[PDB]
Formats: C-alpha cells, sequence, structure tokens
C-alpha cells in the first residue's frame, strides 16, 4: 500500500508521474547550463537518478528508492563547480513541467516545496 503523503495517486499514477519525471530529465539535460554535468552520465545511472526523482519528489513518506543525495552529488560540487544556480535551474525546470501539464496548483505546490527540501541534503545546511 501506498504511504498517506504518496503524491502518486493525485498526479494520475505511477505512469503519470513517470511521464512527467521523463518531460522534467528531458528539461534538465537540454538546459545549456546543465548539459555539461550529465554528458558523463550513463543510461543506468539516468535511469537510477529518473526514479530516485520520482520517489523522492512525488513518493511520500518512506519511498524513497535511491543513494543518499548529499554522497550523490559530493563530487559534482568539490570538483565540477555544481552550485546552488543549477539547483534554482533544476527546481524551476520542474516547475515548468508540471505547468506545462496543467497540474492543479495545490498539488503543483506540495511537489515544489519537496523539491526545496533537498537543497540542504545536497549543499548541506549551512557554514
Ligand atoms: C531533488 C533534487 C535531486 C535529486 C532527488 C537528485 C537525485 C540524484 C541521485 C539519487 C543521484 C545518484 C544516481 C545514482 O547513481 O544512483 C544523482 C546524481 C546526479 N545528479 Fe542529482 N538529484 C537532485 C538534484 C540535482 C541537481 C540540482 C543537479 C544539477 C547539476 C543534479 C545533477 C546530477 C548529476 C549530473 C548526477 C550524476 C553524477 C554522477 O555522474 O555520478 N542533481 N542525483
Amino acid at each position: 500500500t501506498a504511504p498517506a503523503d504518496s503524491l502518486y495517486s493525485r498526479m494520475g499514477g505511477e505512469a503519470a508521474v513517470e511521464k512527467a519525471v521523463d518531460v522534467f530529465y528531458e528539461r534538465i539535460v537540454a538546459d545549456p547550463q546543465l548539459a555539461p554535468f550529465f554528458a558523463n552520465v550513463d543510461m543506468k545511472k539516468q535511469r537510477r537518478k529518473q526514479v530516485a526523482f520520482m520517489t523522492y519528489v512525488f513518493g511520500g513518506s518512506g519511498a524513497y528508492e535511491g543513494r543518499d543525495l548529499g554522497a550523490s552529488h559530493r563530487r559534482l560540487i568539490r570538483e565540477q563547480g555544481m552550485n546552488h544556480h543549477h539547483f534554482d535551474l533544476v527546481a524551476a525546470h520542474l516547475d515548468s513541467t508540471l505547468q506545462e501539464l496543467g497540474v492543479a496548483q495545490e498539488l503543483k505546490a506540495e511537489a515544489m516545496a519537496i523539491v526545496a527540501s533537498a537543497r540542504p541534503l545536497i549543499f548541506g545546511t549551512g557554514e
């Protein structure tokens, strides 16, 4: 059974969440300011990352399937210059995706709040 705060049903079901994350991911990698970070990413990793997006953003309490977010981006930040601007771009691509799909405002806002919760997990909480 799905958790109480699972957004899958309201998004139209798992297939619909999977399609929305596809559109979103396509936006990310088509972004000239993000594409360079994704050039090295092979297909197995891409698929794991999409599953992480699906479950982290829409899966609800206890549903997250994937690597720790801190560890996943630590090298990107230390060695390749990943920064808060890239996060802003990625958050905005999800917003655009949901808006373009016509997602109701309340549902869209819950999803965007969940995306925002990833920021301190990736960049730490502050010095
Ligand atoms: C809610 C936000 C995010 C989530 C849930 C997330 C999730 C993940 C996960 C779980 C991985 C590891 C995949 C694996 O190998 O199993 C990953 C890797 C990666 N992420 Fe994210 N991420 C987020 C934000 C971002 C942002 C803002 C960027 C912008 C650059 C980004 C770029 C990447 C890249 C380029 C990789 C592959 C790194 C490598 O080659 O190992 N992610 N992400």
